[PDB]
């Protein structure tokens, strides 16, 4: 039932990969990002929304300032998904998506456009492992729980 | 056969899962980093070398010009660990240590103590999975091949 996929960049596999764990999502996301900008990673994240699922966003707050960064802050909190900055950590650094409360990606990959086609990169999409997404939910919670919420 | 665990910063337990990884080892480490500064990691890097572990290193030559890169790159290349600086990447942003060739570290956890003890990380080491492992090999082999030797 466990198995992993990787992807990575500037290859072009990391971003389809995550996309597709994204595209995955029948019930819910719970995000942690640092830097905070590639429009199709966000057009992908709303469409999880549109789809009914539970999306949740924690990301860096001092990482996400510039322009780019708000537009995409702004376009996801428009959508009506939960968003908040965290400030607590020097840097929020971690890079994961969790889905469905048992599938977990994560790896080097940033989601933004540099990190998709630039920089070398990797990205790991572990499926079906209900322990391993738990305990990153609780990651993931903590960091959250002590984020400001973005709105629109 | 296959697992997985997971470790968190500034927690504590990524450190702790990264160093257990480079002791694990008992043939082979073949490592990928962004910043390379850590001196307890270093440390773990050549008692494997000194066990008999084939230890081969490509790291960020950019990101890798500092004071604390420098004494760590010197501290491994003076130890017999064949290491090379890429620059063919605006960053080569990879944060992996392939095991053996059937075991894969890998996470936002850049090898820092910034990533040990202050921001917020995490570091999963999926351990016994020999086709992961050796698609992560062409990866690195592809990177390593276009490094720059760094020798004392």
């Amino acid at each position: 039932e466990p198995s992993v996929q990787v992807g990575y960049s500037p290859e072009g596999s990391a971003r389809v990969l995550v996309l597709s764990a994204i595209d995955s999502a029948k019930t819910s996301i719970r995000m942690m990002a640092y830097s905070f900008t590639a429009p199709d990673i966000m057009k992908a994240l709303v469409a999880a929304k549109k789809r009914g699922v539970d999306v949740k966003i924690v990301i860096d707050e001092r990482g996400n300032t510039g322009r780019a960064s708000i537009a995409a802050m702004n376009y996801i909190a428009n959508s009506g998904i939960p968003l908040r900055t965290d400030s607590n950590f020097p840097i929020q650094h971690d890079k994961v998506i969790i889905v469905d409360n048992v599938t977990v990606e994560t790896g080097s990959f940033n989601f933004t456009k540099a990190a998709e086609t630039k920089n070398s990169e990797n990205a790991v999409v572990i499926w079906n492992m209900p322990k391993l997404a738990e305990s990153f939910l609780e990651h993931w919670q903590d960091r959250w729980n002590q984020g400001r919420d973005y709105r629109s």
